[PDB]
């Protein structure tokens, strides 16, 4: 909301804690007075099958994509999705810290500049 | 243009007659006033085991198909593109003449509905 983006489509993949994700983001986006335009979500039921997984991933006109799901599974998404035209100057992935996993291991599927939060690792320092 | 569908891409591969085909099909398209949409021109020439016959595949989403090649060569690339769903219950081929031999002599792999126009056989006999 602090950019002036009210429009996504999330795309979420069979992982534990979904149900409470897709909840949530449906009781926030309603009790809001923001006027989100929140677009179709997609449940991946068949990973990698591209059976309906494609078509899906095809039927996504806006710019920006609440992914989320596991590293492997983000980072084998990501990939597929890269060839078929949906990341470029305009499109803004956001995902949980959940992906953000090691903080030396981006991989080669990963997009240069892409937003998710996660604790503070560089600050707060151990001792303290 | 009498089913209103205007929207189109012309992928083909590499053949004689491919580069007037291309320039006449522009040309008519251009020479009249109706508005079709030309976009997604694809003249895949690099085998078909790159990435850019697999980008190529993907980046186009329009309904209306038309192919032109010649003979093993569309089958294939019919092959090829039924696995990433360009083949669903709302695309058409108008592929011309080509793969139509004087028979119905079809490959097995041609899936169905298959728009052509060929050459009158039947209402026409040799003995007129």
């Amino acid at each position: 909301q602090d950019y002036d983006w009210h429009v996504f489509s999330l795309v979420t993949t069979i992982f534990p804690g979904y149900r409470e994700f897709i909840s949530f983001v449906k009781t926030t986006v309603d009790n809001s007075f923001v006027g989100w335009d929140m677009q179709n979500v997609i449940t991946l039921d068949t990973s990698f099958e591209d059976a309906k997984t494609q078509v899906q991933l095809k039927k996504i006109h806006s710019s920006v994509i609440l992914l989320y799901c596991s590293k492997d599974e983000a980072v084998l998404i990501l990939s597929e999705a890269r060839s078929l035209g949906l990341t470029g100057y305009d499109f803004f992935w956001i995902v949980p810290s959940l992906v953000s996993g090691n903080t030396e291991l981006i991989p080669k599927e990963f997009p240069s500049g892409l937003i998710s939060v996660s604790y503070d690792d560089w600050d707060y320092s151990l001792e303290a």
